[PDB]
């Protein structure tokens, strides 16, 4: 092994901001690096556009102008000259810059304001693209990445990317096929689910079923490819067509790639454009809409290194090459899913029956508690209806969080009280067995189908366990799998913790008086860990969801099986003394022919069924191609278009009002703290402002200090439905609103949804508001 | 149909006739999570165990009370008006249809006491919305 | 009746099917969803006897049919009146086959008899 | 004229009192259940031994929507 | 504001002075694809290429 690409699976998220570095974001390369960063800007700002516009000036521009003020309303080659000088046509069509100065009559300011208005109309408040950087690392230690490739004079790297979207070609998503797959159990999925038929896998028909024969169905696949080298930083678009080739056709920008002089590849996703072939085809289903395409894609990343002395190193085998997938935006980048896609990779390598051998540190359990605690910013239940989060606030309030790190008998009841509230992914608790033919029926709170029966519900005898989120088995009222459980191996860690079978260092204890202090400490451990290649591999996936999978947000259930990886090995703790769930070397299974594979357009006929998955387990079998990914294979399962799946990934209401169940709130928030409220609690009573927290200076300062602080906390406590942060069909007199209009409107409104960003509260005083709050910015919710 | 009329701007939310057909109410479930003072000798205090409620600082205890007090619920969500369940449509028209049977299950607002608000900022008389869906 | 080609070549794969009225959980509570009745008539009396069940069972009366015997021993079986209904007027039967909260008066069942001659 | 036949249904002789009156296959039914039903000793063989309600239970509920 | 071009008609005149007027191509559209025209007569956000208006002429003879 000579050179390897990292990360092994890169992630880029769609956004309507431009594909340029100053106005884009990068996928995390170090976990937890920016959790409290109150300067983050995930939407394009006025200052960013003004800065871009300044830099586009002169250049000689100012006196190339100045010469024409004398020489005179302009003419076309007149301003054909003074565009082109600006270098802005890659951001806005050249047409619109033309007529923007047509309408004109210090002339270098009539020019600016007219241009800034064009840029602002296109990009102000736009969802920034989250691009993935890919790096070549040099190896030995035999296979270990030591250092990034450093190019010298005469050295060159050429990158190649081939991507596809097969959503419109693939099968309906009804539920996860692996729910009926015979297994001994993994770190991610208990054998009980299939063995006791807790959530049977359904058959699924083809999407776009009127397109018949494999040859004609190839038109439903969008694909593109491109190359860039360290010898030219011009960005290259990845542009396909739908339908592919009197057929009316749409260009689909699947992404853009560029490589800098140091050999780093930067991959941008598409613009978030989804469309039907006819305007009257509405996307009324959460996952399966015929006649639709979107610009999500995924595919194969390879490179060739050419050194000055002639030597050439091909990075193409599956051990060394990489993959890229594009995904919906992350609308709360600092809020981590409780179980991540990196956790699925880690759990896929474990056997359920071996979980007794797992060794546990407190840093293996802390992420669960920390992520759940931080769900308060995106989900009402975790703010006001979560007894574990309230107990953490209790502990923080007396600087007593460090008791959770005590493995001794005197702390056992404290640890057990928390552990016992968590749902067991054996799914064998809180059940009554029909026929001890044996059906396991939950005696906890069920999630009813919308198809109502006016017969009294059976009263629940067991408390609802944590977390309060739906799961893979949502289709089946009374199944224990209706609700989310942390996966077997993470529950094992929590179980070891409760039992006292865990280790922790004194250095950790000394930084553990509040949960935030310990989170900052662990963030510092990631930041100074020397394995940058593996941290980048993990950081790409730690912001992605790892359950439930119905189908999910970014990716779905094939990722939780070891069969999708060609390599999946534990390497090390994050730090010699601190596990923090570990660092791993993993690689996707890849078809090395990519877009040219004879399996690029495989399917299973009229339906896909778990029997096909069963047949695919044997790598010598006819069906093993299911796991050997060709471009488009990771994202084809997901909802088409992704926007209606996102609008369906929200609350699922029960007959009982609280807690409100939420699907995937860390990345598609459900209840958020709007900017309008932040502006009504951010200020102190002594603030030197004519308006303080939305009151006149005189009124704010006339009230008692106690009443002033109460009003702050009242405003802080007002959480807004995320679906109401743009017009999703509920706005206006007699507007219908409702679920289906949300699906339909999200195709246009995804780019206007609230984006959650850390913000400071400089002087909370005694109000109870933390010094860092997470605030949702949208145009509707801003005052 | 006598409820909120939403504008493109989120706030303030316009309401038709909220004094008699409320639009945002304070549920019984929240009342049961702020009505107690920290000195209560109950096994559960404001929805917390005795241990947790009394272990926290008095300032944090009062902050939790006011956070609960501040949680207002859409009155249309106090009974099943067509939005309950997996892929339930919800929306305006289902509300009109379901109210024919559900009017008798909607939340009813009643004055209730807070015996010892302490420094919490909660008034001694609060107006609490009782329904079967919002009681827990 | 059915060629082996249909299954052999997967011409029309059988689909999985979920439960109707899925919010009714446990076998014991799902027995309420079954409407049943029984009756007997004899050669000695041609009085018609209704076969009348309830939905949910143990609320609406469901006439599943009617039986008569004439003096020659012929059994005549009438079906119900064609009444179908939902437990709530607002529950509309928008699916061709699978509408929760609905019952109809269709039924089927077992027909037996005892012959009693004069010689015992 | 396509002939005359003597045929009889399989019947559960306990009728409404059969222990299999309320049998099902759990959260879903699938062809696997019918496959297992072929074996007369299976715990699925009851599918073919009709108790009251077993002939019409497959049909649309209510029949009027299916007719339209 | 994205603008749509609407061909309301086309005109031509032959050498004998006959004006020929062609209507549009029959293209109707909403400003957003999700705006469906569910009413027989009154659909907001929609336009069509129907039109009507004024036809005038000037005759110029060789003698001025
Ligand atoms: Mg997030
Ligand atoms: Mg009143």
């Amino acid at each position: 092994c000579q050179y390897k690409i990292y990360p092994p699976l890169g992630i880029a998220r769609v956004g309507n901001g431009p594909a340029i570095k100053p106005l884009s974001l990068s996928t995390p390369e170090v976990p937890w690096a920016h959790l409290y960063d109150t300067n983050v800007q995930y939407l394009v700002t006025q200052q960013e556009l003004e800065q871009l516009l300044e830099e586009a000036f002169g250049g000689n521009v100012i006196n190339e102008i100045s010469q024409i003020k004398t020489k005179l309303k302009f003419k076309q080659e007149e301003i054909e000259t003074i565009t082109g000088l600006l270098g802005l046509s890659h951001l806005v069509p050249q047409q619109q810059l033309s007529r923007s100065l047509d309408n004109l009559e210090d002339i270098v300011q009539q020019i600016k304001g007219a241009l800034l208005k064009v840029l602002s109309d296109h990009y102000l408040h736009a969802v920034k693209k989250q691009a993935q950087n890919f790096y070549i690392y040099k190896c030995d230690e035999q296979g270990n990445p030591v250092e990034k490739l450093k190019l010298t004079d005469g050295d060159k790297v050429t990158w190649r990317v081939e991507v596809a979207n097969k959503k419109s070609f693939w099968y309906d998503y009804n539920n996860a096929l692996d729910l009926s797959l015979h297994t001994q159990g993994s770190g991610n999925l208990s054998k009980n689910v299939s063995k006791h038929r807790l959530a049977p896998a359904m058959t699924a028909k083809r999407r776009n079923p009127n397109v018949i024969t494999n040859s004609l169905r190839k038109q439903l696949v969008i694909s593109s490819q491109g190359s860039v080298s360290s010898d030219n930083n011009t960005q290259v678009p990845l542009r396909g067509k739908f339908p592919a080739n009197l057929q009316e056709r749409h260009n689909v920008l699947q992404g853009s790639i560029e490589c800098d002089n140091e050999g780093v590849l930067r991959f941008y996703a598409g613009n978030g454009i989804s469309q039907a072939l006819s305007p009257s085809s509405l996307n009324t289903d959460f996952a399966d809409n015929s006649n639709w395409f979107d610009d999500i894609c995924d595919g194969r990343v390879t490179a060739v290194v050419e050194l000055k002395n002639g030597d050439t190193f091909e990075i193409q085998d599956e051990q060394s090459s990489a993959w890229v997938a594009t995904t919906p935006p992350d609308y709360a980048p600092q809020i981590e899913p409780i179980v991540t896609m990196y956790d699925m990779v880690s759990g896929a390598a474990l056997k359920e029956q071996d979980l007794d051998n797992l060794t546990t540190q407190f840093s293996d359990v802390f992420p669960i508690l920390y992520r759940l605690y931080r769900m308060q910013w995106v989900n009402q239940a975790d703010f006001t209806d979560n007894a574990v989060n309230t107990q953490i606030r209790e502990l923080n309030s007396e600087l007593g969080f460090a008791q959770l790190l005590d493995n001794s008998a005197s702390a056992k009841s404290l640890r057990e009280g928390i552990f016992n509230q968590f749902r067991n992914p054996l799914f064998d608790q809180d059940i009554d067995v029909d026929d001890p033919s044996n059906e396991w029926v939950s005696n906890s709170r069920i999630i009813p189908s919308k198809d109502e029966t006016n017969i009294a519900a059976k009263p629940a005898t067991s408390s609802l366990k944590l977390p309060f989120y739906p799961n893979d088995g949502i289709d089946y009222p009374g199944s224990p799998v209706q609700w989310f459980a942390i996966p077997p191996f993470m529950y094992q860690h929590l179980q070891n913790w409760a039992a006292g079978d865990f280790s922790v260092t004194q250095v950790e204890k000394e930084s553990a008086n509040t949960i935030e202090e310990l989170g900052l400490f662990y963030s510092e451990q990631f930041k100074n860990s020397p394995n940058s290649a593996l941290l980048c591999a993990r950081g790409a996936l730690d912001a992605l969801y790892g359950g439930g999978f119905h189908p999910g947000v970014e990716l779905t259930w094939p990722m939780r099986h070891n069969l999708i990886y060609s390599q999946n090995d534990y390497v090390s703790s994050v730090t010699p003394e601190i596990n923090l769930l570990g660092l791993r070397e993993f690689r996707l299974k890849q078809d090395l022919q990519g877009l040219n594979s004879p399996n690029m357009y495989q399917d299973f006929g009229h339906v896909i069924a778990v029997d096909n998955v069963t047949a695919s387990i044997d790598p010598n079998s006819d069906a093993a191609w299911l796991w050997r990914s060709t471009p488009g294979d990771l994202t084809k399962w997901m909802g088409i278009p992704w926007q209606s799946a996102a609008a369906s990934c929200q609350a699922v209401y029960t007959p009982e009002d609280f807690p409100i169940p939420s699907w995937w709130a860390a990345n598609l928030p459900v209840h958020v703290l709007p900017l309008a409220r932040y502006n009504k609690f951010k200020d102190s009573q002594s603030a030197d402002l004519p308006e303080i927290n939305g009151m006149t200076h005189s009124i704010a300062q006339g009230m008692s200090e106690e009443t002033f602080e109460h009003l702050r906390l009242e405003q802080f406590s007002q959480r807004l439905d995320w679906l109401h942060t743009a017009d999703l069909g509920f706005v206006g007199y007699h507007a219908e609103g409702g679920y289906t209009n949300g699906l339909i409107q999200m195709v246009s409104q995804w780019k206007n949804m609230a984006m959650v960003m850390a913000r400071p509260v400089e002087n909370p005083g005694s109000s109870g508001i933390p010094n860092v709050v997470y605030v949702a910015y949208s145009q509707a919710d801003k005052d």
